[PDB]
């Protein structure tokens, strides 16, 4: 038993990772087959960040500007091109190391794991959710563009973000692999607005679900609700209103535990209009958001 | 910025896992040169299990009955031995992706992180506190034993931990990698106790001056305190007495934020004894020691 946020593996990402340096700037990019993924900013410095014109500043940049390095051995850069906000750097050298991979866009709720990397170096993994206002909670510094998120299926590496910028609430933003942004932002240093950060409430369910399969029940009452007056209360505490869909993708977890979605959706509003009164579930003292149903089963059934 | 629960790049020991069965039971294996090791109840069946003795068990066990694969791949055991709790199973192949690599029988309070395995296959990767108890709290299912907790420094992996059991109060216990256990337990399946779990006090701390150096400051009173009389109210909480080397472990971040150790200590007491009032730090509801010192300066310096 037991219940932890839990990244996947980095093997297969770490030999995609690779440091991409133009004039000043370094930061990581993300080596698949003879391509080099990297953020367009590379081509910024710092005085550009805040109004770049990336068309204009990416025509004074030819291949030979743009250094990759992976490990310690330089790639020879063949070509160049813009794609939304990220650049492909085309190289002579296919990665040799390129596993199975998919680009995916993600939805808003699913999670997915972050290599956090500086100097095309992995330093560390952890996971996070995309929220529903297209932010990520992660730890990122200086240096930290260019990593990248992704899931895994078997053999399979789905790619779904790269990351590109801090916003001033200290929450992240980034693209998918083809450069589109999440959510409303763009890559300049202005200050920009993510909105109100409501609560992705499947998971919360989940994660109470979770907590009874690990032995946590004391929130468990005997009360039920229906969806329209559980969502009366979602709406007040900035939660995303529950449909049928999150009903049935509980399905395996409230028959699994035999616990009712619905009786469990009592339970967490009498949490929200009671809070916790000092008590814990799974080790923490607020409703945790950031796993999905499918993380929950995952992690309790051991799929590898 | 940010603070996360960040775990090392788990590529290298990925590349050490394998699958060792032995009769019925499978758990997971780790190979490094040509010596495969895991927990010795491998040789356990589930009647075994409640009091075994491994010494008869063993003498029934010739090489051929340990089944080896790393991947699809059978290895050839051509020797057995027991150390401690853990076998030592010699193969016949130097494990080609051997990394650089210590054993290290790490202290209470210091961290790392765990690749939780299945059938010889990485599952995922979570960091954990080696606990004042020595217990850790992590997430086990049956067929995890042999999964193993390691840092990294540069290119050398340290391993420290190696998993072989669970306790009733769903915590979790193991063994170095020479077999020993942490704590006082044994292999067997009985109800074992690891007494109070003490609060691991400089971690606090430390992650109080990571929630400084990533902008939460709410916390921050006009009080100070001294080492004794802050221990006064270590002891109620189940905190572990602070002391002078504590206070220079701390110097980094204490210099760094210019939060004396005393004046945060004396923020430390007052959450103790008043609560956050529903209010958090880094995302927590409660105050966490899981990350220590170093943990804090690594992630916010971005070593690689
Ligand atoms: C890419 O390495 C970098 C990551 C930032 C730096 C600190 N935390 C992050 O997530 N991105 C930028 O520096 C980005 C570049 C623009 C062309 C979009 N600018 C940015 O995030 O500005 C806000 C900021 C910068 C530096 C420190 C704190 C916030
Ligand atoms: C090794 O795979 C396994 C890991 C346990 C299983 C559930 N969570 C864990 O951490 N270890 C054992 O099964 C262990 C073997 C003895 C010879 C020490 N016994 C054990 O941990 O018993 C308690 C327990 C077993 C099964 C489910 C829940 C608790």
């Amino acid at each position: 038993s037991g219940f932890r946020k839990m990244a996947f593996p980095s093997g297969k990402v770490e030999g995609c990772m690779v440091q991409v340096t133009c004039g000043t700037t370094t930061l990581n990019g993300l080596w698949l087959d003879d391509v080099v993924y990297c953020p367009r900013h590379v081509i910024c410095t710092s005085e550009d960040m805040f109004n770049p014109n990336y068309e204009d500043l990416l025509i004074r940049k030819s291949n030979h500007n743009f250094l990759v390095q992976a490990g310690n051995v330089q790639l020879r850069v063949i070509g160049h091109s813009m794609q939304n906000c990220v650049l492909k750097l085309k190289v002579d050298t296919a990665n040799p190391k390129t596993p199975k991979y998919k680009f995916v866009r993600i939805q808003p709720g699913q999670t997915f794991s972050v290599l956090a990397c500086y100097n095309g170096s992995p330093s560390g993994v952890y996971q996070c959710a995309m929220r529903p206002n297209f932010t990520i909670k992660g730890s990122f510094l200086n240096g930290s563009c260019g990593s990248v998120g992704f899931n895994i299926d078997y053999d399979c590496v789905s790619f779904c973000y790269m990351h590109h910028m801090e916003l001033p609430t200290g929450v992240h933003a980034g693209t998918d692999l083809e450069g589109n942004f999440y959510g409303p932002f763009v890559d300049r240093q202005t200050a920009q607005a993510a909105g109100t950060d409501t609560t992705i409430t499947v998971n919360v369910l989940a994660w109470l679900y979770a907590a009874v399969i690990n032995g946590d029940r004391w929130f468990l009452n005997r009360f039920t609700t229906t969806l329209n007056d559980f969502n009366l209360v979602a709406m007040k505490y900035n939660y995303e209103p529950l449909t049928q869909d999150h009903v049935d993708i509980l399905g395996p977890l409230s028959a699994q535990t035999g616990i009712a979605v619905l009786d469990m959706c009592a339970s967490l509003k009498e949490l929200l209009q009671n809070g916790m009164n000092g008590r814990t579930i799974l080790g923490s003292a607020l409703l945790e958001d950031e796993f999905t149903p499918f993380d929950v089963v995952r992690q309790c059934s051991g799929v590898t």
